C-alpha cells in the first residue's frame, strides 16, 4: 500500500472493543488498577494513553520509524530532543533555523554548556570546517525558511556518522509524504503538527520519530520526565487531520508549483525561491530526497513599496505568522520570523523587505492567481 | 470578597463582546494580522491566546501573584521553573520531593551542571548546614507524600532571602484555597492542575504562579521558549474545574478530618498521618501558614497482610496511582510512588508496606466509614 | 449507599478495558462491524454509543427509573416525550409551565389535532373540572418558575391514574437529589440538564426516564426516529458535572434558604417565594415529596423602580435568562420568561414588574447577602 | 470566486476582534445581559450562539440560499422540516427514502394526520395520478440509496409549484459542491452533515436550508420550538470537515468514476449502479442538474455467495452502516439499510443479496482496485 492509503489502513481504522473507525478520547488522567501488584497497560495519562498511543504509532508509520514522541507544541519536540546533549556537547545547527530553534540553543542550552556555531548546511566544507572534538548533533532543517534552500540530508548525516554525531532534521515543511529524513541517515525527525500535519490551524502539537530502540527509550524517558506531551483532545484533532494530509498536500503543493511557474514570469516579480523551478539552486538536491517541492514558496517585488501595495490589493490569502494552513497565509519575514534580527543578519540570510512567503491552502488555483494578477495591476 | 466568591466573580465572568458566561476556546493557532507593522493581542497560540489567558490570571489572582502560567503537566511547570537556574548553580530540595521532581533533578539537570542536596525541610538546622556558596534554591513540597511531613514555609524563605536564594513551593496537594506560598515568602508556586484544581480527573496541566516582574518575564520566557504550554481545550476544562474548587475541598477536607479521627481510634490501625491531628507533627506550623490540613491522609494497617485484605474487602474508593480527584482513592505507595527506591530508602522515608494513602472524594462520608469499618473487619 | 455516593460508584466509575475512571469521548458516527450477520453493541452513533449510554444508565439510576433518554436540549426531551400522544388526545398542563412547554403545545402540537386546557395544577378540584374522555396527559412542573408553587404529585399522578392518563413532570429545579417524580406516581420524568444537572452554563442538554419497559421502548423508538439526540462531547459535559450535582446543590439550597429569610425580614422586601418559608403555600406539599426547597428564590421589591435600582447597584450576580449555575443569576421574569404574555396573564401569574428570580450559586452567602444589602441601602 | 474557494473565504476567515482563523467554541449555555431593557446579540445558546450562526451562514452560503438551520442529527433536520405540514396534508414521497424519514412519515406523522403516498420520484407520470387535493409536499432524494436512481429535480419542482406543494430534496449524497437544489426549484435542502460534509466519521449532524424568507421564519421557529439543535463543539468538527469538503470529494468522486468503469468491465461483475456511466438511467438528468456523479456506487456479483466471499478476502474498506467518510466504507443494503423490509419491497426496488454499495474514500485508486482484483479473483 502506498502511504495516502497508510493514512487510513491502519492498526486504528476500527476499535476492536466496539468497531469506532475513530480513536475514542481518553479525557482522563488517572487509571484504576484492577491488580495491587501488576499495574495495566495504563498507569497515568502523562506516562501514555489510548489516543496519544494511536498518534505516535501513526507518524511512526509514516516517517518508517520504530516509535512516536507527541509533544504540546513543535518547539517543546525540539527543545526535548536536545535534552539528549548533556554540557560539554557542541552542535552544528542551521545558520536558517526556525526562530524558536535559534532562541532554544543561544538562550536556554548556552546557560547549560551546550555550544553551538551557526552554518550553511547547504555548503558540506563550511559544516566540515566547524567540527570540534566534542560535536555531537548535526541539526538540519530543510528546505529551510523563507528562501526554501535545500539540505543535502544523506551527505550532512554520513559527515555526522563518520564521528558519531547525531542528525536531527525538522521536516515540517515537506512532511513525510513527501521527505521521510530516517531513511536518508537522520536518527530524529522533528514536526511542528501546528502546521501541515493537523491542517486546520485549530491545535499546537510537535511529533518525534526515532529508528533506533536506544535513542526511543531516551526520548520517551525525556517525553515523560519533561512532561511536554499532547493532550487527548488534541491527539484527536491532530489524527482527524492526518486522515487529509494526502489530498490537501498534492492539492497544495501542485498549486504552489503552477503559481511559483505564474510569478517567476510576471514582469513585476523580481525573485522567486521554490524547490520545483529548475533554476533554484539545491532543485537536484530536491528532486533527490523528496518526492515533492511542497506548497511554501518565496517571492520579491522590486520594493518595499510594491510589496505594501500587493498586501493592501490582495484578497484570498491570510496574513499571519503561521503556514500549512487550508487558507493561503502570506506572511512577511522581515516584519514576522526575521523582525528581531539585525538588518545585516537579514542581508546575509537574503531576507529583504521586497519579500513575501506564501503557504498555499486549498482555494482555487485560478482565484489565487487572479487575486495576485489583480494586486500586481495596482503596482509599478 | 472571599476567595470562594473570586473563583466566579472576576474578569471572566462575561464576556464583553458576547455575554458569554464561559471563555470561549479558541481552537486557532494562527491569528490573522489586520495591519502590516502592528500586530494585534495574538499572533500564535503558544505565544498567548485567550483561553490559556484567562486560567493564567485566575490562578495568579487566588495565589495573591502578579502573573500566572499554564504548562502540559505539573512536571512541564516544574521542569521549566528549573530552566531558571544555570550550570554551576546548586539546589536545597525535600528528599520526599514528588518521584518525577526527584527524577528531573538527578537524571536531566545533573547532566547541565545543576547539582542538589536533598535535606529534611521540616529540619532548619540539617537545611542551615548543606547551604554552599553556589545554593540558588530551595525547593519545598508540603504537606509532603505520603506522611503529610509539614515544611516552615516562612522559615525557609527568609534562610533563602538570607543567601539570595530563590524559593519554589509545590502547593498541589492543599491548593490555594488553603495555603498561599506567595504570601509567605516563596518566589514561584506550582500545582499540579492534574489533581484537586480540576478535581475531575479528566485532564493533565501545571500552572505557575509568580509575584516579581523580573522573574514573570524570565519564566513566560521559558514557557514560550521550551514550549510545554497548555492547550485552549484543556485550559477550559481547568477553567471549569475551578468553580466547583470551594465546594469540592470543602466537602473533602472536612470529610478527610472526621476519617482521620475515626482511623486514629479503630484498634487495628497503627498510625493515621493527617496534618489536622494534634498529634501529628507539624500540626502548629501547618495551623500557622494554612487554613486546612486538607483532603489526603495516609493510615498503617498491622502488617503488609491486613492491607491487602483490606484492600480485597473495600468497595468504595478507586486504586490508582492519584489523587485530588471527586472520586475518593485509594494509594499504596511502596508499591506506586515509591516502588523504585531502596528497600532502605522506603524505611528512612516511613513508607512501610502496611501504607495507604486516602485521597478523599466527595462520597457520603458515612458510606466511607461504613465502608472502611467493614473492610476492617475481615482483618487481624 | 446514599445518592451522594452514587453519583461516583456506579458502573461507569473505571472503564473495565483500561482502568479509565471517565468515560471516553466516541467522537465516531460509524462503527465497523466485524461479522457480516450480527452487527455488534453499536451501528451508528444516534441509535446509541458508549458516551450517551453511560449518562442515560446514570440518570436512570438517580430517578430510580429503569431507562433513561439524552436528548439535544431540555426542551428537545419535552418535545419527544409529546410525541407519545397521537391527534385526538388531550393534555392537562400547568398555567405556569415553561414558555418553551408552553410553545410546543399551543403553536406546534395543536396543528396536530392534540388539544390541551391549561389548569393550576395546585388546585385538585379545577383539575377534576377539566377533565374531557380523550384526557391522555398531565403536565407538571414543580415547582413553578416564577413563584415557586408547588403541585402535589402524588394526588395528580393518582387522579391521572384514575382515568388510565400518563403524568409527565418537568423536575428541572429540584433535581433527582432532591426530588424523585418516579416514585411518586409520574410515568416520565424531564430535565433541562443545561440548568443544575450539568451546572456549569456551558452545555445544552436534556434527560428522560421512565420506569415502564413499555414507554422505555415507545420513547427510545422516538429519540432515534426524530433524532435530538445529545452528542457524545456533550454528553461527557454533563456526566462531569453530575459528579458535583451534590456538593453544588447542597451548598445552594442551604444558601437560597439563608438569603430567603433573610429578605423576608428586609423592611424594603414586599414578597419572598421559597418552598422553604413555613408561610410559603405549598411548604406542607414540599416536605411531603422532596428533601430541599432548592437553591431558586424570587423576591419583590416596593416597585419597578427600586427593582432598577437595585439591579444598577448589585455587583455579584450575572444577569441572564437562565439559572441553575455556580455563578448567581437575577432574571426578571416580566422582562425574560413572560415578556411575550399580556399584562392581563402577568398579573393572574403574580408576575409583577417588582419582581426578580435569583438562582444562588457557590459564592459566599455572607457576600451575597452583603451585595444585596448594599444594593437595598440605595432604594426608598 | 468558485465554492472551492469560498469554503475557505467567508465572513469566518478571521474573527473581527482577535484575528482567530478558526471560529471559537462558545461552550455557554448563559450570556449575561448588560442592559435591563434590550437583550445583546445572544440570550440563550439554544436560540442562538456564535459557532452555530458560523455553520448555518457557510451552509446558506454553498447552497445559495438566505437562511441555513443546524440540527442534532440529519433526521432531526428531516423530521423538524416535516414540522412545517398540519394534519390534513398530503405527502408525495420517493419509494427509496432513506429508512429514517421512511419511519417517521409512516410511524410518527401518520399519528397526526399528515399522510402520504410512496412513488418512483423518477416517473413524472406517476408522480401526476397520485397527487391530491390535499397534497402540500414532494419529497425529493437523488441520487436514490443504493442504486443511484435519478430525480428531474427542476421537473418535480415545477409540478410541485404547480399546485402550491412545497419540495424538499435531501442532497446529502452529492452536497453543495455538486447539486445545488434550490436553483432547480426546490424549497428546502436538506443534509446530513454526518456523511460527507464533515467527512470524518466524527460528529452527528443536519443541516437545511431555504431561499423564501418566510420558510426561513417557520422553519428557525421550529428549529428552537422542538429544539433538536447542534451543539457548538459538533458544529466546530463540521465547521472544520467543510474545509477540505472539496479536495475530498473531487478525489473520491474521481475514483469512484474509476472504480465503476473498472467494475463494469469485470467478468465476475453482474451489475454496477453509477449515475456516471452512459448507460446508468439518469446519466442525462444527472448531467442536466449537478456537476459529478459522487462518490458512491453499486454493484452486484453473480450470486450472494460471491458476495460473502469478496467480502471476506477485501482488505482496504470499512463494513459499516454509513458512508461519504474518508476511510471507504463497503455496506450490505439487503442486510443493514433495507434488512427490515419484505423480500417483495426490497425485490421492487432492486436491492438483491448480490448487492454492495461502496463510498469511496481518500486512500490511492490503485491499491482499491488491485484489493477488489484480489478479492474477486477467489469467487467463482
Amino acid at each position: 500500500y502506498s502511504i495516502d492509503t497508510l493514512l487510513l489502513h491502519n492498526q486504528y481504522k476500527h476499535d476492536s472493543q466496539t468497531g469506532a473507525v475513530n480513536v475514542p478520547i481518553y479525557n482522563t488522567s488517572t487509571f484504576h488498577q484492577f491488580d495491587v501488584d501488576t499495574f495495566g497497560k495504563y498507569d497515568y495519562s502523562r506516562s501514555g494513553n489510548p489516543t496519544r498511543e494511536a498518534l505516535e504509532d501513526i507518524i511512526a508509520l509514516l516517517e518508517g520509524g520504530t516509535k512516536g514522541f507527541a509533544f504540546a507544541s513543535g518547539i517543546a519536540a525540539i527543545s526535548t530532543a536536545f535534552l539528549l546533549l548533556s554540557q560539554g556537547d557542541h552542535v552544528l545547527i542551521s545558520e536558517d533555523v526556525y526562530g524558536g530553534t535559534y532562541r532554544v540553543i543561544t538562550e536556554v542550552l548556552s546557560r547549560y554548556g551546550v555550544s553551538h556555531t551557526f552554518v550553511d548546511m547547504t555548503n558540506l566544507e563550511e559544516i566540515k570546517q566547524n567540527i570540534k572534538p566534542n560535536t555531537k548533533l548535526f541539526y538540519v532543517e530543510t528546505p529551510s525558511n523563507p528562501l526554501l534552500k535545500v539540505t543535502d540530508i544523506r551527505e550532512v548525516s554520513k559527515l555526522a556518522k563518520s564521528i558519531g554525531a547525531l542528525t536531527f532534521v525538522d521536516n515540517t515543511f515537506l512532511t513525510p509524504l513527501f521527505q521521510k529524513p530516517l531513511e536518508l541517515g537522520a536518527d530524529v525527525v522533528l514536526h511542528s503538527a501546528t502546521k501541515f500535519i493537523a491542517g486546520h490551524s485549530d491545535v499546537t502539537a510537535g511529533l518525534a520519530v526515532v529508528k533506533d530502540s536506544e535513542l526511543a527509550q531516551k526520548l520517551g524517558f525525556l517525553q515523560n520526565a519533561f512532561g511536554a506531551i499532547l493532550g487527548p483532545q488534541d491527539c484527536s484533532l491532530v489524527l482527524r487531520g492526518l486522515k487529509t494530509l494526502h489530498v490537501r498536500l498534492e492539492h497544495s503543493a501542485k498549486n504552489a508549483n503552477k503559481i511559483a511557474h505564474y510569478l517567476q514570469e510576471h514582469s513585476k516579480v523580481k525573485n522567486v525561491y521554490y524547490p520545483g523551478l529548475q533554476t533554484h539552486l539545491g532543485f537536484d538536491i530536491q528532486q533527490s530526497q523528496a518526492t515533492s517541492a511542497g506548497a511554501v514558496l518565496s517571492f520579491t517585488l522590486q520594493s518595499e513599496d510594491a510589496l505594501r501595495k500587493f498586501l493592501s490589493k490582495v484578497k484570498l490569502p491570510v496574513f499571519a505568522v503561521s503556514l500549512g494552513a487550508v487558507e493561503s497565509i502570506l506572511s512577511y519575514p522581515a516584519k514576522m520570523s526575521h523582525a528581531a534580527l539585525s538588518q545585516e543578519a537579514r542581508d546575509k540570510r537574503g531576507i529583504s523587505n521586497s519579500l513575501l512567503r506564501l503557504s498555499v491552502g486549498l482555494e482555487n488555483v485560478n482565484d489565487l492567481i487572479s487575486d495576485f494578477e489583480n494586486a500586481l495591476s495596482y503596482v509599478e
